């Protein structure tokens, strides 16, 4: 169980380093992944990026039992499948107490590596697509407030 960094912390602004291929399949990468699951799960989040716990790596996890498969994604690359955008409510453990509506691509392809270096290549839409965009934003130093285009839909969760 690891401390989730909060918006304002300069570490969330980094462009994360790729996971080195030497670390694929290692116990250390395993431990990091397990800590991330334990951390995400303890605070009840749908996703977590390694930078939010202060680890400078292109690694994210996400899962929701609109269900989304439990996934561990390294060194990702996202490709929008079209121009259709869709607004949805988002929150984030690094921005506690808030929700905001954010416009994302409705459908994406994502690629990357699983923790053993096996290739991942999925096309997905709706919520799954949103989660993946949201978590990969952490790897380029972006939190969702920086993606809001309608500020009337940004506020405290209990107020909204
Ligand atoms: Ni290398
Ligand atoms: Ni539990
Ligand atoms: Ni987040």
């Amino acid at each position: 169980i690891r401390e989730i960094l909060k918006m304002g912390d300069e570490r969330l602004l980094r462009i994360a380093q790729p996971v080195p291929s030497e670390l694929l399949g290692s116990e250390e990468l395993q431990r990091l992944i397990d800590d991330m699951f334990e951390t995400m799960h303890h605070v009840g989040g749908v996703g977590l990026a390694a930078p939010q716990i202060g680890v400078d790596l292109q690694l994210v996890i996400f899962g929701f039992e609109p269900a989304v498969p439990p996934t561990i994604l390294l060194n990702p690359r996202i490709t929008p499948l079209d121009d259709e955008m869709e607004e949805g409510w988002e929150g984030c453990l690094s921005v506690p107490g808030l929700r905001g509506a954010v416009s994302r691509h409705r459908r994406i392809r994502y690629q990357g590596l699983d923790p053993q270096g096996q290739p991942i290549d999925r096309s997905v839409e709706g919520f799954h697509a949103r989660v993946v965009q949201h978590e990969c934003d952490h790897l380029i130093g972006r939190l969702y407030p920086s993606r809001i285009t309608d500020f009337s839909k940004f506020g405290f969760t209990e107020v909204l």
